[PDB]
């Protein structure tokens, strides 16, 4: 047997969206980011000639992504902002008493704590493997599956899993 | 004389902003870019063997990136957007009846109609002529001056002033 | 008025294609490329604050780009080729009577004379502006189309149409 | 002792070539790519100061490219390809009936089943290896060896053997 | 506990200066190169949502980087250059009896027996993590260390450290 | 007839040289670069389907890149610098009274007044018509040669001629 590792990379997996990070004792401004991903896995060469079809990783990182983007990001279990429901809006009050108000539309609520890179990518690694499914994963002999997200080329943060 | 063309590009020229697109019939939803911009510009070679020293253009790029990075950015013309001071927030309210609120430190005013690319690099072109000095630019023979900005690396805008 | 310049330019505008050229006394082997394109265009900005939006020319682009992908370039013109119609496939016998032949359904038949860099940007050219379409350009205020084709990165051709 | 690891790669080390890839139930049309190819090494860092010369590394890396670029990378032991010799062609008939022709001297015959990135990258390996020579890597405490092909910067696959 | 790994890499954190490789038996000739430095490390996510903050990374990287910057890079201990001070200047006298001199103020002198990418990388990350502080990193929970240099960008070398 | 603009550039356009800048008040410290080299011209489309073979541009721009290449880039028409033969040296010594000394041999001596990369730019330009041929150049209709150089990519000079 044969082990290969695929990456597949792409302005393409982008997700062009805004954002704070906040803890405590830090809050900065609102800003945004054309948020990058790539997808790094390994497995054995199959007798199709693949590991496994980067046509269906690119399909299903362009998915993730495009839940993402064109939103500000809102980190549904942060310990430093107060996130209130107002109509159809999200209100976002802050440590330092800083309001933000948001159509609920505008928004995608993500399970986590900070919009860091970091957190962002262990949610996309999660939301990745069940896209592409994890039974999938294991016919095809996949054990090692990695994400990269970049907020800007020169900052990245990369997280995976052994599956 | 010899005619020479500079241009100054880099990654780090950047301002990472949140923005919405508004025209009349249109609005979309809150998200974010990581701009770039470049600077062209055309004169002689002077007797010291520059157009204009890179490191000045250098200087007053990232000076003008610099004020609009880590903002909302708010096109403070607009004739679909309503922008009310509220506390120490704008609110913005659109045409759909859509509400936005930040607090007024979290954007940069700019005297724009449109977040567009276009109109975002025609405001870049004219601080940067500001900033660098007309009659400065002058004296070392600079004759065009060129801003591209990007919301992207696939899509970008160029305007351009005769001087 | 404002003139400005749009460019859009993607990994994504590709087509990986098959091709070889062939002129008198020239016949070289095949191989192939993932050819990119880029368009540029000038106007003027319009009151919605685009030239025109970068969204439709980026579908369009795409469009054409697609068309090509994943074929053999099969230029339809040569003086040097011999180009017979065999069952479901392309025969085509060169000036040194080499031969070859292809499924019909694995070729694209391009207008063309030659399957360089320049006559393939001539086509990619026409080809855009009709997809477009040049009385919508028109409306717009495009009065200047240019597209750029790369074999590979290091080696590009330019063309342009005055509108 | 000090580890490092080295790693060269350039839009230099390219062989563009036309292909199709074919496995059971699947044959795609014929198309191309600029393939690009990266090496990565670990050793000792000698006396000298290098681990072994990145000039030596560039040198066999381009020698393997050019051996296979501008050709039709022809899969000598796919199970599902029919690969008869016609004059001085080979004739490819596929498990849908689809037939190909090409000059022999226009093809490489390459010892694996699939044209995918993954079985490319595994022949490259092997052949770098052997360019570059085991015993001389070995003189050089080199004991890792790994190739990362792509057929477009999107999609890459990555070998390795430890030696 | 979830590891993630960071990268920081930018054109910005260059160091432009003037080298010669000698050995024994080998001298070239001066030249020089655009260095360029990329920092990637491990540790667990903490509770503010970084594994480290990157701005702390980037200033480090780049305070680094200007020391070497704009200077001929002097290694001070190599047992095939002879090294004399002569007023203000380093005289460097090689096996071949070549001659160089620099002002000191031109050089910089660093612990190292020849100026490879691979010895220049050892240097760099021994000065990050003195600069970043080692018992800092270990307050982050960071575990890894690790410096890629590129005299140019299709030749690099990375060297790391477990802490 | 159909204009086509041809570009061809690549990281192998290079030369990694040694270089200061010193003028009327100023001297900087010894450095250096990869320079890079891109050129650009323009003519019509020829009947065997080139403007001009992008080979024959490569090929004579890897030539000129070469001659640099791995040097201490010496302007000889310097105004501000005293160039003396010493034995097989050249000695410069500075307004501010530096002093430098290279072999010879190691240095290219340019007929240039600046090592800038707009002068630089410029002896280029005409080497590569003179390279290339300028009647040649005329046989394929090609009126316009252009040269950009960069001594680090974020900021490059552009310089034409028309033919
Ligand atoms: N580690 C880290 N992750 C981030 O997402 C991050 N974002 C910033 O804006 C500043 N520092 C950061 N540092
Ligand atoms: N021309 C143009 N300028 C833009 O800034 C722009 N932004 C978008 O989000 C979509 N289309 C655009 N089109
Ligand atoms: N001008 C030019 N156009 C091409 O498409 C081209 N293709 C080649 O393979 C070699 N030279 C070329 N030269
Ligand atoms: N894993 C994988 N390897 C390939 O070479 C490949 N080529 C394709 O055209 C489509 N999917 C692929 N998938
Ligand atoms: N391994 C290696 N390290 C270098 O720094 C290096 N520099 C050169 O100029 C030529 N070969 C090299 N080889
Ligand atoms: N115009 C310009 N040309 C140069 O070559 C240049 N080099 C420098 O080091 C600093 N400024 C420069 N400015
Ligand atoms: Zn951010
Ligand atoms: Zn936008
Ligand atoms: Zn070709
Ligand atoms: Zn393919
Ligand atoms: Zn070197
Ligand atoms: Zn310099």
């Amino acid at each position: 047997d044969q082990i290969a590792e695929l990456l597949v990379e792409s302005p393409l997996f982008s997700f062009n969206c805004a954002h704070f990070i906040a803890f405590k004792g830090f809050r900065e401004t609102l800003h945004g980011h054309n948020y990058n991903v790539s997808l790094r896995l390994r497995g054995n060469i199959q007798g199709d000639g693949y590991v496994i079809d980067f046509s269906i990783l690119k399909e299903k990182v362009r998915k993730v992504c495009k839940q993402l983007d064109h939103h500000f990001i809102l980190p549904m279990y942060s310990d430093v902002l107060n996130i209130q429901e107002v109509n159809d809006n999200f209100k976002i009050t802050c440590e330092d008493n800083s309001e933000y108000s948001f159509p609920k539309r505008d928004c995608v609520q993500i399970p986590i704590k900070h919009s860091s890179t970091e957190e962002i990518g262990l949610y996309i690694l999660n939301q990745l493997i069940e896209e592409i499914d994890l039974p999938f994963l294991k016919t095809r002999s996949v054990n090692y599956m990695e994400v990269t997200v970049s907020e800007s080329p020169s900052q990245k943060a990369t997280v995976h899993r052994n599956i």
